[PDB]
C-alpha cells in the first residue's frame, strides 16, 4: 500500500502511532512524506533517524524547515529556541543524518499513479518538465560540497514571477520559494510571500496556488503539506493538502492512495 503523511514537525510519537494504525510494513508498503520533518515538535532527532532508516520504503520531499535546519547546521543561520533542534544538532550522528537529508528530492513523481508531491505544491507557472528541471538544479546544489553557499543564497522573497530567462541567484531563490514556501498566488500565477492565513482570510486578489489552473495540476494529482492554516480542507479534486498541523495541537493526517482512505492521529501535545 501507498501512504502519504503531512508535516511531521518532530512529532515522532504521533508518526509512529499513525503508522501502527495502518500497519505500515516496509517491503509491502511505501510512505510519502511532505517534508518539514523537523522543528517545533520535540522529536526531530528520532524522526530523522527513523525516516532515514526506511530507505527505499520512503519518498521524501524537503520543506522549508528542513532547509532551515540545514542552514543552522552549516552555520548559515541562527538557531531559534522554539524550533527545538538542539538535540538533533548535538547528536553524534548529526553529520550522517543531515548529509542524508540534504540529498533528498524537492519533488516526487509516480507516473503510474499520476501523482506529484512537493512541500508547498506546484506553482501554476510550471509545467512538469520545468518543475523537474528546477528540482534537479536545486537538488544538485544541496547535494554538493558547496551547499552552505546555496543555503545562504536561498533567503529572500524576490523574484516572485517565473520566467525561463531567470538566471543565477534569483532563479534559485524563486525555485526554492515555489517548492517550499508557496501558498497564495496573484491571478497571473505570481507568488505572494507574506500571507500565511486560510484562503477565507486572504486579501484580494490573492488565491490559493491550487485555485489557478496549471498544466501539472490538470494532468496529475498533487499532494503537499506546508500550509497548516488550510487545515487540509477547501481543495479541488486531485489536490491533497496533507498538513493538518500536528505540531500545533492539530492532527497528523495519513492518506492511503489505493482507496483514498484517511487515517488521523491526534496531537499528544
Ligand atoms: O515562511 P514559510 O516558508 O511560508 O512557512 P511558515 O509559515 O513560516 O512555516 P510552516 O512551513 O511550518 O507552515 P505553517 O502553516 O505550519 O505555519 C505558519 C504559521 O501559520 C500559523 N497557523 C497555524 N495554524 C493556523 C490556523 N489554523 N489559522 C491561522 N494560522 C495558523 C502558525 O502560527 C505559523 O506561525
Ligand atoms: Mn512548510
Ligand atoms: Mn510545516
Amino acid at each position: 500500500a501507498t501512504y502519504l503523511i503531512g508535516d511531521v514537525h518532530g512529532c515522532y510519537d504521533e508518526l509512529i502511532a499513525l503508522l501502527h494504525k495502518v500497519e505500515f510494513t516496509p517491503g509491502k508498503d511505501t510512505l510519502w512524506l511532505t517534508g518539514d520533518l523537523v522543528a517545533r515538535g520535540p522529536g526531530s532527532l528520532d524522526v530523522l533517524r527513523y525516516v532515514k532508516s526506511l530507505g527505499d520504503s520512503v519518498r521524501l520531499v524537503l520543506g522549508n524547515h528542513d532547509l532551515h535546519l540545514l542552514a543552522v547546521f552549516a552555520g548559515i543561520s541562527r538557531n531559534k529556541p522554539k524550533d527545538r533542534l538542539t538535540p538533533l544538532l548535538e547528536a553524534p550522528d548529526a553529520d550522517e543524518l543531515l548529509n542524508w537529508l540534504r540529498r533528498q528530492p524537492l519533488l516526487q513523481i509516480d507516473e503510474e499513479k499520476k501523482l506529484v508531491m512537493a512541500h508547498a505544491g506546484i506553482t501554476p507557472q510550471w509545467d512538469l518538465q520545468t518543475a523537474k528541471e528546477c528540482a534537479r538544479d536545486v537538488e544538485a546544489v544541496l547535494s554538493s560540497d558547496s551547499y552552505p553557499f546555496f543555503l545562504d543564497a536561498m533567503y529572500g522573497d524576490m523574484p516572485n514571477n517565473w520566467s525561463p530567462e531567470l538566471r543565477g541567484l534569483g532563479r534559485l531563490r524563486f525555485i526554492t520559494n515555489a517548492f517550499t514556501r508557496m501558498r497564495f498566488c496573484f491571478p497571473n500565477g505570481q507568488l505572494d510571500m507574506y500571507s500565511k492565513e486560510s484562503p477565507e482570510e486572504a486579501p484580494a486578489p490573492l488565491k490559493p496556488w491550487f485555485a489557478i489552473p496549471g498544466p501539472v495540476a490538470e494532468e496529475y494529482s498533487i499532494a503537499f503539506g506546508h500550509w497548516a492554516s488550510l487545515e487540509g480542507k477547501g481543495t479541488p479534486e486531485g489536490i491533497y493538502a496533507l498538513d493538518t498541523g500536528c505540531c500545533w495541537g492539530g492532527t497528523l493526517t495519513c492518506l492511503r492512495w489505493e482507496d483514498k482512505q484517511y487515517f488521523v492521529q491526534p496531537s499528544n501535545r
